[PDB]
């Protein structure tokens, strides 16, 4: 590590959202979650995430090294970071890099529960439709890291 | 006019929305239409739009012109079309150019209704800020162009 | 016509080139031109354009309406227009429309001359590989308006 | 470090520069270096720099951390890196860091060098205008990270 890596990191992470959607999307969450409360944003969010996962369908594919591929095709034209898949001996493990940043400094946790809400839901709905099995959600967990996301298929 | 000309305008409005934020948002506001209602959506959306508006302050102007400008320069970053004012003996006239598509042929009406409320309430704040009455609000109108708004300052 | 319409295609319009690396290439043709002349800075865009076929392969089409689909979808990642095929007895005729407009109001038919010669280039070589004839070259005229070229293929 | 920093870093890198003008501009500098040589490419590029430095006016700055701000507020707009100041005694030292990466594996050295001679040209002409000697040119060395670049005004 360096004050160099620091300085290239911190632009790119600040060249990675939109200006304009990505601020209404933020004004949105906050108000909905001011609002409703917090166990029903995140179900709700979660239901959003469903609905778009629904617009985007996946071709057949039939090894993991495809999905991982083919995620990042999809993945790549939101500029919502990279993917990684880690197969186990009964789990699925999804590392998830590169999250957009956060757009205001008080509230950034908000955010960050927000992405990880429509990602969780997204993730779902995908891996659900390509063969997995529909009894089993995806368990969220944190990571050192600000900027990554570990997500648990059992 | 000629098929030239379509082929042309169809063509630039196609390149006009981005991908993934804006899909989003027509999500958020189709779930959030058909669970809460129409009046409820609408108000809202119009607080949302002042809320946001809050975000963004545009510089003291001293005639309409500037105003024009500057509200030009500022949606330039949006890529949320164009802007011209008219004035009259008591009257304001906001014409609002080439607003962004509908993203579904199912939902045209929809995204309309919610992409002119929020640029409603958008106006609305903008507006009051800069030296006019708090009174008066901002009447919509359409007109026969599916991508153009009018709006209405007494 | 109307104001409306020239406000909304003149804006349009203006959004259609990247700051920095258009500049930069319009640079390199004055440039260029400047120095070496004419015929042969004509001469040297075409193999440029050329050149820059042969990275992109087109897929091995069949009809005439899938070779007017697969170059739009490879046009509209450079935001290079739209293209329009029309087929006769025994010529074919390449509408371009919504070209990138002048970067420079003292420059402006340099860059339409520039851009001519590497899209004719560009055409020539994809044509040439899919299956036309190779003895044939494309020629080039200019319509009424300014945004729009022909091509003919005898 | 670790395998998740590569995949990030890599990936916003290859997010960094957009198809078409930026291959275009690759294929112009390898066929005008294949054509005239070397050290008249060099110089040709130089020149195209300055050029490309006069359209663009820096406002009138008197701190150095001016210097810094508004370089990096042109710069933005391009996708063209970061840059960082550092003052000595009697030299000033031009940090580049996260430079456009290469296109083409087989020619990486060739697209650093042109990258590096226009943006040598930028910086002296930039340097020269603000109130600088224009007696002394600007020094290139490369660094041991292949994306950074180091700059001596002496």
């Amino acid at each position: 590590m360096s004050d160099l890596q620091q300085h290239a990191l911190n632009y790119y992470r600040q060249q990675q959202l939109p200006s304009g959607w990505a601020d209404l999307f933020g004004v949105i969450v906050n108000g909905m979650m001011d609002n409703a409360g917090e166990r029903e944003g995140l179900a709700f969010l979660r239901h959003i995430g469903g609905q778009l996962a629904e617009r985007y369908p996946l071709p057949a594919a039939v090894t993991v090294v495809d999905l991982e591929r083919e995620i990042n095709r999809v993945l790549s034209l939101f500029h919502w970071g990279c993917v990684d898949l880690r197969p186990y001996e009964n789990r699925l493990e999804i590392y998830h890099l590169a999250l957009p940043a956060s757009v205001n400094s008080s509230g950034s946790v908000r955010w960050r529960m927000a992405m990880a809400a429509v990602l969780q839901g997204l993730y779902s709905r995908w891996l659900r439709e390509q063969g997995g099995v529909e009894s089993v959600p995806l368990s969220c967990e944190e990571t050192d890291s600000e900027s990554t996301l570990l997500f648990r298929y059992q």
